[PDB]
């Protein structure tokens, strides 16, 4: 399984680890020195993201996402070699970043916004679709499922067609259940535990939970305590063949993974279940 | 519901424990101290050896490996309610190492010493047989036949199933594809319906890897872990203490979500 986008391609035969560089508040240099950074650590897709998914923020302007993503997408692909993935909601956002060089589009609310889809697809590049329940404001309200599989699931089959009916195929999406995304603690780890289920689609699966409340909560720790808890996260999902483990401690990550592609290696069938 | 038994208690492994390493090294003070900063961490056996009983460390008399031993099983088991496991080889500090309260025996050497399987049989304490010989032609078949010979033999001197643990030894007498295949086939080691223990915390299966040395294999260690657990081993030994307990309560929550309890 391969994705190609700007005349390069990503080989997702092993694990990928993508860093997270929010750009949310001298701005660009610290954000191409951390860029820097987490390429030297390992990571081979940099996640360039620039309004809050928090509840209570104002949402950003298209004025102000632009100024604060659109210099640092360009700023790494002209520098560096790694692959961008922009986390935005906004077509704009979506067009101007194509145009300096982004790789994949990463929106949480899956394209849901007026003329996101349109704009993705104009792009021709890939596509993450991420599971969220609600909208951010309110989504950790009471977040309810009578099964969150089944239901995370068929939103994975209503989404892709609706890419596909808007000339998006099939070979440029990815898919992301949406850790913490209007879920409780047990909703996560019900997810994470049948993660490899959802390989059926064969497309690739992008899991977000680095230093998330499934880990705090579960270890009842501070966001600055949950590394441990994050690898143990990252491992669980890669060893069920997961490719893409997006996270903010980039080393420490590559290195589990490296553990991981030495034992799926080793086994006959490359997957655990 | 698999459990174990010794010295009145008993280990409930439907969960994964983390097993402390502690070194031997006022050496009685500090030796407690660090047991105290493990159980503390959320160790729930500590096993008493460390550097001194690597391979590779020097040998003992019998009566220095007492004096060494016997008073930190001793303070351990009386001050804590943490089980226990030695590092031994030796009939006499087997017997003298049950008689304080000691739960496991743990022999690297897997009690070919004279008179230690009949210690270790006096004793009624649960014994882990950890496969040591590399090449192999099938090194899991190797490994598998290996238990199936200790088994047989624990069970002529009259140690009973319910009292073995097997450790398929990663690091002893392997290179590293050797360790990996283990590591990626352990859940097969689940037939003879019996705990499975693995260590792999530091070892040369990580620093070979990603060519770090040893005070740098903290998240391949926490991997080797995660990997391991998550196939449904029961106890995981290891130098760092609250890390790995912390990723266990991820995977036991893993775990317990999945109708299956366990990744093969
Ligand atoms: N694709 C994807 N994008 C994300 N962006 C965030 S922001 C929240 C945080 O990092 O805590 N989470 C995710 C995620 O889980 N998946
Ligand atoms: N049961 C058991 N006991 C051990 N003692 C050592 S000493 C080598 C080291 O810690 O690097 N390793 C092991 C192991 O893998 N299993």
């Amino acid at each position: 399984m391969k994705l190609f986008a700007q005349g390069t391609s990503l080989d997702l035969s092993h694990p990928h680890v993508m860093g997270i560089l929010n750009v949310t508040p001298n701005s660009l240099i610290d954000a191409v020195k951390h860029a820097n950074l987490m390429i030297n650590a390992g990571a081979t897709i940099i996640d360039v993201g620039g309004e809050s998914t928090r509840p209570g923020a104002a949402e950003v302007s298209v004025e102000e996402e632009l100024q604060r993503v659109i210099p640092v997408v360009e700023a790494i692909a002209q520098r560096f070699e790694v692959w961008i993935s922009v986390d935005t909601s906004k077509p704009e956002v979506i067009r101007e970043s194509a145009k300096v060089g982004a790789h994949i589009i990463n929106d949480i609310r899956s394209l849901s916004e007026p003329g996101a889809l349109e704009a993705a697809a104009e792009t021709g590049l890939p596509v993450c679709l991420m599971h969220m329940q609600g909208n951010p404001k309110t989504m950790q309200e009471a977040p309810k499922y009578d099964d969150v599989f089944a239901e995370v699931n068929r939103y994975f089959i209503e989404q892709i067609a609706r890419c596909e009916q808007a000339g998006i195929a099939k070979e440029k999406l990815l898919l992301d259940p949406g850790f913490g995304f209007g879920k409780n603690l047990s909703h996560n780890y019900s997810l994470l535990a049948r993660l490899a289920e959802f390989h059926h689609f064969n497309l690739p699966l992008l899991v977000g939970m680095s230093r998330k409340s499934m880990i705090g909560q579960l270890l009842n720790v501070g966001p600055s305590e949950r590394l441990s808890g994050s690898l143990a996260c990252a491992v669980i999902a890669a060893m069920q063949g997961a490719h893409i483990i997006r996270v903010h401690d980039v080393k420490e990550t590559v290195e589990a993974m490296r553990v991981v592609e030495a034992t799926l290696s080793a086994k006959e069938n490359k997957r655990y279940e």
